[PDB]
């Protein structure tokens, strides 16, 4: 009962499509580079003005007020799922996501929520969904999301951030059975929070295994690659068995060049690249099924407007016109200039026609 | 005039010999995880207890007395260099290196010194390099090191660590101008430093890029490359000319996974590797002439000694008896368990002599 989609350009080649253009959007498009994103979310804490359906769809629908994005991605955090598992948070505006009673022992499991509760404790985003999907008005597609079971873990382990996931990384190798049994829960959690995502509306999903590079080959097809699966088939499962149908899965797995291969077996339509992995190597890498969503630096948007056009020039001829999606290596940076966002977005659509007509 | 070395398997492997054994050393074998090191370190501050030879040379040697390493390193800083050059360093607990004024616009590097008077700030290091090659009595060989222009750049700007490196790299992108010349800066101080370290009795030299990672194949190439491959092709001339017999040298590029092949043709004996690249896809990637130094996950120093043994085992199996020098993929953390780095050890010594047995 939601609008009918008017430019599905993001859709189709997100299943492999032909399309008459490569659709682009932005990794945080929604976030602190823009004047008004800070406005309205100073509006109470963020926790508060995340919570709040209204704030979320507007955040959401600012930069397509700015550039002619070909898709829209909800704005919310990963750490929504850790926070509704029973964890607490302290967002500073300092520091920024931070758990000041992180995970540490494996008796700190206990305190968590049983992952099968978690979807009724998520309900404001499925809200925030629906609302965006209604308020869209069927102009693009809408992108779900939430962070990797590995990814999620660091956060829970490490309080936050870290150069070197060291806590995480010597759970993986002193408590391997109690770090599978976390990823276990994480996995049991996101699985009904994604599936609810699309019950609101969502038309596509991505996860987040942003901090897949701190780990090694072995360790990822370990403990990160089989949860990373799990997500996939299970999300598709229980879609099918709704009576919905399935939308098109997005992996990105940042740093992650070692799995390529992998995650191009692990059951997702696209994978998302960093801009470390040249775009040939990285389609040799997955091979010519999947398709590659794509990594301009974002640092590169510091360049000029006519650099980045030259830039983004060169990323569509090594990427190629076939199963692509254009985006940025990682999210938007706070100290970015608008009008260079636009110019990426306008590149890549100007580009795009050039290098098919 | 220095005592005849003994043990010179870590050289021959260098060079791309064959030998009985597989030679073993560890980045950062002189740290904090070791107590010793923290008692002779809380002397004095870091830059004191750096500017004395003495002191420098026990750290160097503590390792040693511990595990039958196949090399020492010298004991100092990269950060040694950009001091030199005139930037004031504030090292504090807490933070650690840190530069509270770094360079942020072109005009900063005007308060920098001639890059050729740089060696003769450095020469408490060349004292501690040759009491120390003096007092290792021709042990195991003893291996100078330095940053290299990017990652010292990086610090330069950043005034200290970063996860995006997002000042630096705006440097590159705003200013390629101002970014080539501070990179040149650095070059014309390294080689007469790094030639220094070896006529005060280095017998190997390390160049440390250890934040190659940020940057991208073609920001790499275009900003890094270059000066990685002046270093060594100007201190080999410069050696030859002063008549020293020039010495092995390894590039350290961490995250560099994209770059392995025009590393390997880079102008260095040995490429060194982090534990994100598997050995095999390394070998493909450098070829068959370079030598590998090579990448045990330091955080594996984690999982009990018979685990070790094992994961050592593996990774000697993918890298082959040839052109190989065992390592971690990264200097050792504070929290680790000497025992543990003495069965990383001990394991290398095992079982590379099974694997030619």
């Amino acid at each position: 009962g939601f609008p009918e989609l008017k430019n599905d350009t993001f859709l189709r080649a997100a299943w492999g499509e032909e399309t008459d253009y490569t659709p682009v959007w932005c990794m945080r498009q929604a976030g602190r580079y823009l004047p008004e994103f800070r406005e309205t979310r100073a509006a109470q804490d963020f926790f508060s003005t995340c919570r709040s359906p209204e704030a979320c769809c507007e955040l959401t629908l600012q930069p397509l007020r700015r550039f002619p994005l070909d898709a829209a991605i909800i704005f919310s955090d990963i750490l929504v799922v850790p926070q509704a598992l029973g964890m607490e948070v302290t967002m500073v505006p300092g520091k920024g996501p931070s758990f000041p009673e992180p995970l540490r022992e494996e008796q700190d499991l206990e305190r968590l929520r049983d992952p099968e509760v978690v979807a009724s404790e998520l309900g404001y985003v499925f809200q925030a969904i629906t609302l965006t999907r209604q308020r869209l008005a069927g102009r693009v597609p809408l992108i779900g999301f939430a962070g990797a079971p590995w990814t999620l873990m660091t956060y829970m382990v490490e309080g936050g951030g870290s150069s070197t996931m060291a806590q995480a990384k010597r759970w993986l190798y002193q408590r391997p059975q109690a770090s599978h049994q976390l990823l276990r829960i994480l996995t049991d959690a996101l699985v009904p929070y994604l599936v609810g995502q699309v019950v609101a509306g969502a038309q596509a999903l991505q996860l987040f295994e942003s901090h897949a590079g701190h780990l090694g080959p072995q360790l990822f097809n370990k403990l990160a690659l089989p949860y990373i699966r799990d997500v996939a088939k299970q999300v598709k499962a229980r879609l099918r068995e709704a009576g919905l149908a399935p939308v098109p899965m997005i992996i990105f797995a940042k740093d992650g060049h070692f799995a390529l291969e992998e995650l191009a077996q692990a059951g997702y339509e696209v994978v998302g690249l960093d801009w470390t992995v040249a775009p040939k190597k990285a389609r040799e890498c997955v091979g010519k099924t999947v398709t590659l969503q794509g990594n301009l630096d974002p640092c590169a948007l510091y360049a000029s407007e006519e650099e980045i056009g030259q830039l983004v020039k060169q990323m569509l001829d090594d990427f190629g016109p076939h199963r692509y999606i254009a985006n940025l290596g990682h999210g938007l940076y706070p100290d970015m200039d608008p009008e260079h966002v636009g110019a990426f977005v306008d590149a890549v659509h100007k580009h795009s026609r050039l290098l098919r007509q």
